[PDB]
């Protein structure tokens, strides 16, 4: 099956998932000088005060913090979006070294990691339906650089010992995802895709301009996770990122100048 190794990594994905070579694939490089300021872009509306986290899961590719998305509890609105998008999960992609790990790049610059807060358009009823629509998902992407610790990340870091291997999950209630946001909500936006198989072209990407900082110890703990299941040979979960894909017939818009 697919993964991030030499023999099953991003260069191989197109054989099982031909959409890998499609017209709106993610991630992309964000060329800041070519991005277009769009003065009609609305401020983002992040409403996470009623967020209900449930569980954290190692799925063999990353770890997901899952939320109750059966009511409008944590929602994203505004920006380039019309309608209401419910938070279903967040996860990260990260590197084996501080100089790589993000999926999006900014003027070819790679960050140490990238956080994805995944939301789906409530007009489609459930997540499985939403991924089949060109405006089905909105993913809020946030870059991580190594520097000071991010206090709101620590509870996530603390529980990783409990989900070291593929298929492990742990209860993860009462987590506040607002503690993962930077100060500014200035963003770039473009139409794209899931960045792992099935690579469906269903995502409005909203990538924040301001990275958050996390400590060396925090990212080091990400790198102690395993891609493998318990009792299988140990493969460190690092470099679980897809490289930038061609922009093709797309323009990246900026909410700021
Ligand atoms: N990195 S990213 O934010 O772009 C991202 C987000 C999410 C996924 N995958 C999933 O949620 C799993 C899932 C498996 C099948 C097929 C679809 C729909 C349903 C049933 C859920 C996808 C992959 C990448
Ligand atoms: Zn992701």
């Amino acid at each position: 099956h697919w993964g991030y190794g030499k023999h099953n990594g991003p260069e191989h994905w197109h054989k099982d998932f031909p959409i890998a070579k499609g017209e709106r694939q993610s991630p992309v490089d964000i060329d800041t000088h070519t991005a277009k300021y769009d003065p009609s872009l609305k401020p983002l509306s992040v409403s996470y005060d009623q967020a209900t986290s449930l569980r954290i899961l190692n799925n063999g590719h990353a770890f997901n913090v899952e939320f109750d998305d059966s009511q409008d509890k944590a929602v994203l609105k505004g920006g380039p979006l019309d309608g209401t998008y419910r938070l279903i999960q967040f996860h990260f992609h990260w590197g084996s070294l501080d100089g790589q790990g993000s999926e999006h790049t900014v003027d070819k610059k790679k960050y140490a990691a990238e956080l994805h807060l995944v939301h789906w358009n409530t007009k489609y009823g459930d997540f499985g339906k939403a991924v089949q629509q060109p405006d089905g998902l909105a993913v809020l992407g946030i870059f991580l650089k190594v520097g000071s610790a991010k206090p709101g990340l620590q509870k996530v870091v603390d529980v990783l010992d409990s989900i070291k291997t593929k298929g492990k999950s742990a209860d993860f209630t009462n987590f506040d995802p607002r503690g993962l946001l930077p100060e500014s909500l200035d963003y770039w936006t473009y139409p794209g895709s899931l960045t792992t198989p099935p690579l469906l072209e269903c995502v409005t990407w909203i990538v924040l301009k301001e990275p958050i900082s996390v400590s060396s110890e925090q990212v080091l703990k990400f790198r102690k996770l395993n891609f493998n299941g318990e009792g299988e040979p140990e493969e460190l979960m690092v470099d679980n990122w897809r490289p930038a894909q061609p922009l093709k017939n797309r323009q990246i818009k900026a909410s700021f100048k």
